[PDB]
């Protein structure tokens, strides 16, 4: 919030260790898309294996970037989205990766 | 941009690199309100020596994140602000922060 009170390396560093793990950051870019069901994302995330992948939406779930409902249908069906502060994280993330972009643009363009 | 052909991963690591280095993120918000001769980094930063707030300055002028303005005035004076770019860095990194932010608040109060 840039607030004078808040220690930014520590809110930082917080902030990343919920999506610097394995295959968060494509979990998001699938999930920022649109809803998504277990098997579209073991289609999407080539080379994933069930087991990494409920981990890491257990994790994303808990640190409150996942939303997981269950629909009472016949069967069940289980439907993953972002949260909004799942959205919030992805727009910052894209931020970064746009600076990042122009950056290593800039150092290809000058070398 | 979220354009076709970029990585995002090592889009995003490339940013962090240019403000990881030890007293960068301190610098870079001492710059934020405008700009600083170098005694003024140096009382507000403690602990750091003239040689590596020298070295960082160096460093985010390097990479395009630091202005060096040169006043050929009597005597001659150096100031420090941030770029357009350095600016364009820093509220990504805020908005990063304040998520971190609302992370450590829920996180305390249960």
């Amino acid at each position: 919030s840039n607030a004078m009170t808040t220690d930014k390396q520590t809110s930082i560093n917080l902030a990343l260790s919920t999506i610097n793990g394995k295959w968060k950051l494509s979990l998001m870019d699938e999930l920022f898309q649109g809803t998504k069901r277990n098997g579209e994302l073991m289609r999407a995330l080539d080379g994933i294996t069930q087991r990494v992948l409920t981990d890491r939406l257990r994790e994303m779930e808990k640190d409150g970037l996942v939303h997981r409902e269950s629909f009472n249908e016949l069967p069940p069906r289980v439907e993953y989205t972002l949260t909004p502060e799942g959205y919030a994280l992805y727009d910052a993330l894209s931020s970064l990766c746009h600076w990042g972009e122009t950056f290593a643009q800039k150092k290809a363009r000058l070398n």
